[PDB]
């Protein structure tokens, strides 16, 4: 049994190393210690000081360098060192910030990235490979109770699986974290584990879905070299016997704007680099491809390579995944034609004509795009610069200037890419959905909280999604838990854990009074609206009124929202157009006539191509966002949730570099210490009267 065998890999990689006699000496010491701030300005930078004396209300302790005094009520005592490395921190004698951080630090120093924090798992990103996810590791966890084995993402996965069987109830695994924290990597491990322990081709296809989604939906940002630019909820489906019977991927709104623009040092989606790097000699000839430097959509950020990544090798992996999932050779070629055509479209250079209208003097890129997409270049050209619209009921050809022609070209590109992405997901789902499920375990992997030098509409929706997920944790850990105690009248005094995202949520998504998204929508159908009338409206409603909103004095085009994870300043430029998400009908007519079997589906299949109406306007992105989020939240409320809190160690994507204030900020806004306290102070288990304890109105509550 590897669990008891101290030579095993399990012991080596998942267990705290045996301390030595010098450490035993320290462990049985009568000395007592405190965590203190050498600099009272720097509340997150702690050192250890020996407590040398005490009064009834104070401690005196030595500093690393001198003696200081502190009220006992303000003291962060250090735990006896026998607790250092503890697997479940609800066991600590002293639950404070530097103690919780210290335990995570001891474990992390030994590459022990997983730690329990009472009922939920904490996962600190190692930023290096640790060999704890082999089949041999999977096999050790299979069937084991949480307290029988070391902390691991596999153990929580197994717990949910047995709960699903024993309780005949759907489960969810909700993996939280800021950008780069490890949500996607842990999501993949859960799927790996479930497919293995409950498996019977289908399993291999479930796994191979991932390189396809990542190639098209992930990109280098300044926060993560492999950032998910779309959120997903993966349902792993099980029959009544508990075997895997299928899977379904709900994908959420994709950051389409990245196709046409990337900030300095970032990349576009990985697939662009993968094609250019990995294509055959005359794949490249057939698609008129050159290197990334030659394409406007890949040559702006100054970054075309990711350290440690071979895009040509990744392309091979993407294509192998497409084969396994079952995309035909013709389908793959059309996918790649769409990618190439998008790059060509980006190379179209509109110029001023004799008048205000734009012209295309060089048609090389137009012609190359049209050839690969299988559309008529003359029709495309007219649709870009001279699209027809109604004015009342009259049909009027516009003549767009350079900036509008360029923005229409970008709108086409983003629609092609977003529709392509939806089509990939649909094709995958058709393969993976082969049986009506009896049960599911859903794994949620959102785009995580993020802050850049410039934050736009996409960042607000992303950060709002993270705020809502944190609120879901708060609801389940604190609110529902105490509501139950209180309804069962079990002698409980209600505790205000001071974690409530409600104010920020209402600010963003309020309906009456209208919140930010509501006002955005109102401005979006207002014919005279501009990005300036929009910001003016937001300030008018919220400035000096809403405690989570700030009208900055340093800018006229930004507003601040205080999120659980910190204040973010949002730039309003392009929000009206981003929300309306327009696309000239004439461009759709052009592509509806494509000779390509995949391109034609993107434009004629209503599930991919149609857009809902709300009265006399197309549904806005904000309304679409809201619908998708409401849908997810409704599904989650039908499951039993399990939470995994991913924690990023630093903001450099480096191993062995745990940063105090980076980590402590997350422990605070995540509610980790609050979550430990409710575990300790409360009554986790209750049973209708069955036939340290509490008798309720209908149930016996226990610890
Ligand atoms: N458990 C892990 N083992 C090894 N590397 C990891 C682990 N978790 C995260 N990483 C590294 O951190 C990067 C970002 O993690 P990821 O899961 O993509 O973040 P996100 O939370 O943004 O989905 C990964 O690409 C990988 O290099
Ligand atoms: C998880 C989730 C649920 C509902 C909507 C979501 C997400 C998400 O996590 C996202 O798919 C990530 C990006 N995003 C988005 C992109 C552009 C504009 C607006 C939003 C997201 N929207
Ligand atoms: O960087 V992550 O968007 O995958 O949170
Ligand atoms: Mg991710
Ligand atoms: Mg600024």
């Amino acid at each position: 049994n590897p669990i008891h065998d101290r030579t095993s890999d399990y012991h080596k990689y998942l267990k705290v190393k045996q301390g030595d006699s010098d450490l035993f000496k320290l462990t049985v010491s009568d000395k007592r210690y405190i965590w203190y701030n050498p600099d009272p300005k720097e509340r997150d930078s702690y050192e250890c000081g020996e407590i040398v004396s005490e009064t009834s209300d104070s401690f005196t302790f030595k500093t690393v360098d001198q003696d200081r005094q502190v009220k006992k009520d303000d003291a962060n005592q250090r735990n006896p060192i026998k607790f250092d490395g503890v697997e479940d921190m609800s066991e600590l004698s002293y639950l404070n910030e530097p103690a919780v951080f210290h335990n995570l630090r001891v474990r992390y120093n030994q590459d022990l990235i997983y730690t329990y924090s009472g009922l939920f798992l904490v996962a600190v990103n190692p930023f290096k490979r640790i060999p704890i996810y082999t089949q041999e590791m999977v096999d050790i966890f299979k069937g084991r109770r949480r307290n029988e084995v070391a902390p691991h993402i596999f153990a929580i996965s197994d717990v949910a699986y047995r709960s699903m069987l024993d309780d005949r109830q759907n489960q969810s695994l909700l993996i939280t974290g800021e950008s780069g924290a490890g949500k996607t990597e842990n999501t993949k491990k859960v799927i790996q584990y479930l497919a293995s322990v409950a498996g019977r081709v289908l399993e291999q296809q479930i796994l191979q879905a991932n390189p396809i989604l990542e190639a098209f939906g992930n990109a280098k940002t300044t926060r993560n070299n492999n950032s998910s630019r779309f959120g997903k909820f993966i349902e792993i489906q099980f029959n009544s016997a508990g075997f895997i019977s299928g899977a379904s991927i709900q994908s959420y709104l994709l950051e389409k704007s990245r196709v046409v623009f990337q900030s300095e040092t970032e990349r576009n989606y990985h697939i662009f680099y993968q094609l250019l790097a990995g294509a055959t000699a005359e794949e490249k000839k057939a698609l008129h491809l050159a290197g990334p430097e030659s394409f406007n959509y890949l040559n702006q950020s100054g970054c075309v390579d990711i350290k440690g990544v071979s895009d040509s090798e990744e392309f091979k992996i993407t294509r192998q995944a497409m084969d396994i999932v079952g995309f035909s050779q013709e389908e793959q070629m059309s996918i790649f034609k769409i990618i190439a055509g998008i790059l060509h479209l980006g190379n179209i250079k509109f110029e001023k004509g004799a008048g205000e209208g734009a012209v295309l003097k060089d048609k090389t890129a137009l012609n190359a795009a049209s050839t690969v997409f299988g559309v008529n270049p003359s029709v495309l050209e007219k649709a870009l610069m001279e699209p027809r619209i109604l004015a009342g009921r009259d049909l009027v050809a516009q003549h767009l200037n350079v900036e509008k022609s360029s923005s229409s070209r970008d709108a086409l590109v983003k629609a092609l890419y977003g529709r392509l992405f939806l089509w990939l997901v649909k094709k995958i789902n058709n393969v993976l959905c082969q049986e009506r499920k009896a049960y599911f375990i859903g794994v949620l992997d959102i785009s995580g909280f993020e802050i850049f030098k410039v934050n736009s509409f996409e960042q607000l929706c992303i950060n709002y999604t993270n705020e809502k997920l944190q609120q879901f944790f708060n609801h389940h850990m604190f609110k529902l838990e105490q509501e139950e105690y209180l309804k069962e009248k079990i002698n409980w005094t209600f505790i205000d854990f001071g974690l409530d995202s409600q104010a920020t949520i209402d600010l963003i998504d309020g309906r009456q009074p209208p919140g930010i998204l509501a006002l955005l929508d109102e401005q979006s159908v207002f014919p005279n609206a501009t990005d300036n009338t929009l910001i003016t409206k937001l300030h008018s409603h919220f400035s000096k009124k809403n405690a989570k909103y700030e009208e900055p004095r340093f800018s006229k085009t930004e507003f601040g929202v205080t999120h659980y994870a910190g204040q973010v300043m949002y730039e309003i430029q392009d929000w009206l157009e981003k929300n309306k998400d327009p696309l000239q009908q004439d461009l759709e007519l052009c592509f509806k006539d494509s000779s390509d079997n995949v391109v034609t589906k993107l434009f004629n299949d209503p599930n991919i191509a149609s857009r809902a109406k709300k009265g006399a306007n197309f549904i806005t992105v904000a309304a679409q966002y809201k619908e998708q989020l409401a849908s997810l939240m409704a599904t989650l409320e039908t499951t039993n949730p399990h939470f995994v809190r991913c924690i990023i160690p630093n903001n450099k994507q480096l191993p062995a570099k745990l940063e105090d204030k980076v980590v402590l900020d997350q422990l605070r806004c995540n509610g980790v210490l609050e979550g430990i306290r409710i575990t300790r102070k409360g009554f986790p288990n209750r049973i209708i009267y069955f036939v340290q304890y509490r008798f309720g109105i209908t149930k016996i509550f226990f610890r």
